[PDB]
């Protein structure tokens, strides 16, 4: 597996959950500031999301500052999932692309 690309054109994406079904039977709650971070830090937005006032555009890499906004938004109740590129859905057979990997070099 190696990053060798051009933005892989296949946009099939994963949606990262901000809520979990069962610590206590059923009660929706905001995931931890950590796990959520793990899921969306420096990722590439598959589709555009308008949340608290700002228009996170498509393909934008979300900084930790941005993944700090989305939670602040899920706190308010504006989003329950997040559209985002990922290696699980890449088209580059042997390899992964810039937009699907993300930030973290
Ligand atoms: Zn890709």
């Amino acid at each position: 597996i190696v990053v060798r690309e051009a933005d892989c054109g296949t946009t099939n994406y994963i949606s990262v959950p901000l809520f979990q079904p069962d610590e206590v039977t059923r009660s929706l709650r905001l995931r931890k500031r950590a796990d959520i971070e793990a899921g969306l830090y420096g990722r590439v937005l598959a589709r555009e999301v308008e949340v608290l006032g700002v228009r996170l555009e498509e393909g934008r890499y979300l900084s930790m500052d941005d993944v700090h906004l989305l939670i602040k938004a899920a706190e308010a109740g504006e989003i329950q999932e997040v559209p985002v590129r990922s290696p699980l859905t890449c088209q580059t057979r042997y390899g992964v692309c810039q937009k699907c990997y993300g930030y973290d070099l």
